[PDB]
């Protein structure tokens, strides 16, 4: 699912719990 498959990818810092990425609700 990595972020739920709504972002570029796992983005362990680009979205997944990172302010860089904003999908279902993943930021820093």
């Amino acid at each position: 699912c990595c972020i739920x498959g709504e972002s570029p990818g796992x983005a362990p810092x680009n979205d997944y719990k990172c302010x860089k990425g904003r999908g279902p609700g993943g930021c820093y």
